[PDB]
């Protein structure tokens, strides 16, 4: 089976910034795949639609999915509010990685990242788990409204969100 393509579109301020395509490793971590899948469609009941990139630093990282507090300490997974850490088999190997959000070790949720460089420091702490295949520009164009402390200079919000099927 392939691995599931989901989608992004992301606004600024009001105004689209256009759609990011998400590869998701379901091969390799397919427990942490179908949770932010699920998140994207909303199937049970709740996901990433209308959420917040709260959190995006340059060169370093965005940071979204904290749909419960909004604000980096909330969250929840479909299968309860964290799960274990699946694997660490993939690597923070470059810019466009896709990897879980977490409070220390078996604490995720549905708060993840995209990186803008190589967080290499992250591997074995973090779950990767997909990669940007389109859209990159728009990443790059969130990134943008960062900070060095992360707050956001624009309201930055998934306006849409779901598989590619
Ligand atoms: C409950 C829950 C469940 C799942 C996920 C999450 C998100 C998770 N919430 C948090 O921890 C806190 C603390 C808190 C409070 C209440 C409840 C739970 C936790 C709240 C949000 C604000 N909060 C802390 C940070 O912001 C922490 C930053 C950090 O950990 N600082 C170290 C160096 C930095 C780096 O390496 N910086 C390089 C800078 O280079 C700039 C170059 N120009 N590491 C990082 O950011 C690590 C990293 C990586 C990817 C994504 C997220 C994170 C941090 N995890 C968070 O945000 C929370």
């Amino acid at each position: 089976n392939a691995n599931p393509l989901v989608y992004l579109d992301v606004d600024a301020n009001g105004k689209p910034l256009g759609r990011v395509v998400l590869e998701l490793k379901a091969d390799v971590v397919p427990k942490t795949a179908e949770n932010f899948r699920a998140l994207c469609t909303g199937e049970k009941g709740f996901g990433y639609k209308g959420s917040t990139f709260h959190r995006v630093i340059p060169s370093f990282m965005c940071q979204a999915g904290d749909f419960t507090n909004h604000n980096g300490t909330g969250g929840k997974s479909i299968y309860g509010s964290r799960f274990p850490d699946e694997n660490f088999t993939l690597k923070h190997v470059g810019p466009g990685v896709l990897s879980m959000a977490n409070a220390g070790p078996n604490t995720n949720g549905s708060q993840f990242f995209i990186c803008t460089i190589k967080t290499d420091w992250l591997d074995g702490k973090h779950v990767v788990f997909g990669h940007v295949i389109e859209g990159m520009d728009v990443v790059k164009k969130i990134e943008s409204f960062g900070s060095k402390s992360g707050r956001t200079s624009k309201k930055i919000v998934i306006t849409d969100c779901g598989q590619l099927s």
